[PDB]
């Protein structure tokens, strides 16, 4: 899982 720059928690 990775931090997206818009704000989301991506996996």
């Amino acid at each position: 899982c990775t931090w997206e720059p818009d704000g989301k928690l991506t996996c």
